[PDB]
């Protein structure tokens, strides 16, 4: 329910087995939307290396 569990809820489909290709489509960025996810996206993108420290 909370973002502190799921930051990342829609590039999350993007995980390709543990690996993150947020780089797929910005174009987006001509929107608001897509301004905002391509915000959340190299963000996005850092939350799973994060999950690389903990093993």
């Amino acid at each position: 329910k909370n973002e502190d569990q799921e930051m990342c809820h829609e590039f999350q489909a993007f995980m390709k087995n543990g690996k993150l290709f947020c780089p797929q489509d910005k174009k987006f960025f001509q929107s608001l939307d897509g301004i905002m996810f391509i915000n959340k996206c190299a963000t996005c993108k850092m939350i799973l290396e994060k999950e690389a420290k903990s093993q």
